[PDB]
């Protein structure tokens, strides 16, 4: 599913990400924009042989199981495929564990490089929330 900007903001809010670990909704919408362009079915293979899954490009090295990432963990306890669902619950539940891990939203490299420090509230401007 390719979410609209405001549609994803609302879903993220409903799923408890708004100010989760102090990160405002615009931060999460911005990270989803640049990670996946709002497409839940986004996948991208990394050089280390792990793969990034879903709206927030959650990686199989630590977070989910895809069966093809040697030495990897599955700390979200989910198949990586659950991260591609039109329903974002699995992705949000996993992102909450990731943003809790110590480095906050820096764990999403596109967030650090493209969202961090910017006017992230722009990402929710206009939206009925
Ligand atoms: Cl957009
Ligand atoms: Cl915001
Ligand atoms: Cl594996
Ligand atoms: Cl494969
Ligand atoms: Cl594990
Ligand atoms: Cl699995
Ligand atoms: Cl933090
Ligand atoms: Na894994």
């Amino acid at each position: 599913k390719v979410f609209g900007r405001c549609e994803l903001a609302a879903a993220m809010k409903r799923h408890g990400l708004d100010n989760y670990r102090g990160y405002s909704l615009g931060n999460w919408v911005c990270a989803a924009k640049f990670e996946s362009n709002f497409n839940t079915q986004a996948t991208n293979r990394n050089t280390d042989g792990s793969t990034d899954y879903g709206i927030l490009q959650i990686n199989s090295r630590w977070w989910c199981n895809d069966g093809r990432t040697p030495g990897s963990r599955n700390l979200c306890n989910i198949p990586c495929s659950a991260l591609l669902s039109s329903d974002i619950t699995a992705s949000v539940n996993c992102a909450k564990k990731i943003v809790s891990d110590g480095n906050g939203m820096n764990a999403w490299v596109a967030w650090r490089n493209r969202c961090k420090g910017t006017d992230v509230q722009a990402w929710i401007r206009g939206c009925r929330l």
